[PDB]
């Protein structure tokens, strides 16, 4: 487990509001996902980004939670999946916050 890896599990691990974290090179690769998050739902969820990125950040409300999009640097993006009911304003600080440790 990378040192990035550990980062994302830790995001997801501390914030209640937080279920699942990527970061995905600029061809949509997955570079990392928090350690409890199947390959196949990362996946899933890559082909969702990579999908909102050919139609920088992106947020999506629906009935589920929210997807959040955020730059990780030039070559990257983070992106996580909130619960239902998450305040937005606290996810978007934790993620801007992650983004800077990295």
């Amino acid at each position: 487990h990378s040192q990035l890896d550990q980062l994302l599990t830790g995001l997801v691990d501390r914030v209640a509001e937080v279920d699942h974290a990527v970061v995905l090179s600029e061809d949509g690769l997955v570079v990392s996902k928090s350690t409890g998050f199947l390959r196949d739902d990362a996946e899933r969820l890559a082909a969702t980004a990579s999908g909102l990125m050919s139609l920088r950040q992106a947020l999506i409300e629906m009935g589920k939670g929210y997807l959040i999009l955020t730059a990780a640097g030039p070559g990257a993006h983070l992106v996580v999946l909130t619960r239902q009911g998450a305040d937005v304003g606290v996810v978007a600080y934790q993620m801007n916050m992650l983004v800077k440790k990295i």
